[PDB]
């Protein structure tokens, strides 16, 4: 009974958001630039009243059985769909319906990633969906970036050998911690540095990645001595988290090292030690095990 309409008002959703990126498939792949310009204009969003499809679909994510129908007919993939043929239709654009449609969309992809292993998988294995959300970064709209980085910071939480590589080929690393160093909002910054914290420790070369962003380590340091106005400890453990995993990388290059002695890095991590947050105090440890240039007790904290 009511399993069926929600089955039917999801399918007709979906159904619809499809057909229009089957318009925009054939315009992209099949309609030669120079050819009878009138007879195939680039299709537009708002001309197919898209953006309420997706607004509808934001909403109805919320809600358990709802996320039920939308994985039984494959919603994920067709609103990342969606949100990558957008974006690679009109790029980077200041444009309100755009950027509202690709905040729906992505926050209807954070609500069905959210503990569900098969749609994060799904999700990374859409490398062109992938590429598309992490151009979002650069975003001049700052809700968008949250967005964006709730999905990613969903997406590299417990992620899977496959998803861990494409999470670093796409260049998200570097996206979020350039995107960190000019966030405003620091709801935005948890959900980056979060993400960070999380990728940080999948590889070595994450934690390369991350050094070599000019100007990151400095910020890294600082966030030690975040005075968040919330009243949270969520930006130094996060940032304090990324530190420590790339501390040990850090601890062979003496240019780095003057960052972090330059930035007083040293005398906070000690007043770490202090702390009553034990994520803080362990990040401190292992931390300052990795620069203090068999094994140590960093794994027992």
């Amino acid at each position: 009974d009511k399993r069926g309409r929600r089955e039917i008002r999801v399918l007709h959703l979906l159904e619809q958001i499809r057909a229009y990126c089957e318009t925009c498939w054939e315009w992209q792949e099949a309609h030669e630039p120079g050819m009878d310009q009138d007879k195939n204009p680039m299709p537009a969003p708002v001309e197919h009243q898209i953006c309420p499809a997706v607004c509808v679909l934001m909403k109805l994510s919320f809600d358990e059985e709802h996320r039920h129908a939308m994985n039984e007919l494959g919603g994920l993939q067709a609103i990342a769909e969606l949100l990558q043929v957008d974006c690679e239709m009109y790029g980077l654009t200041n444009d309100h319906y755009s950027i509202t449609l690709r905040r729906y969309a992505g926050m209807a992809l954070t609500n069905l990633t959210f503990g569900d292993v098969a749609n994060k998988a799904t999700l990374c294995s859409m490398k062109g969906c992938m590429r598309a959300l992490v151009a979002q970064l650069k975003s001049e709209s700052e809700d968008l970036q949250q967005v964006i980085a709730s999905v990613l910071r969903n997406l590299s939480w417990r992620a899977d050998v496959n998803s861990k590589k494409t999470l670093r080929e796409v260049g998200s690393v570097k996206a979020l911690m350039e995107c960190a160093l000019e966030v405003k909002k620091e709801s935005t910054l948890k959900s980056v540095l979060s993400a960070l914290w999380n990728l940080s420790a999948h590889c070595t070369e994450n934690k390369a990645d991350i050094c070599a962003v000019d100007g990151a380590l400095a910020f890294l340091v600082g966030t030690l001595t975040y005075r968040s106005q919330t009243n949270t400890l969520a930006i130094i453990e996060s940032g304090g988290g990324i530190l420590r995993n790339v501390s040990s990388l850090i601890a062979t290059n003496e240019d780095h090292r003057q960052i972090l002695r330059e930035n007083n890095c040293l005398q906070t991590l000690l007043q770490h030690l202090k702390s009553h947050s034990l994520t803080i105090v362990s990040n401190a440890c292992g931390t300052l095990w990795n620069l203090s240039a068999d094994m140590g007790a960093v794994s027992m904290l």
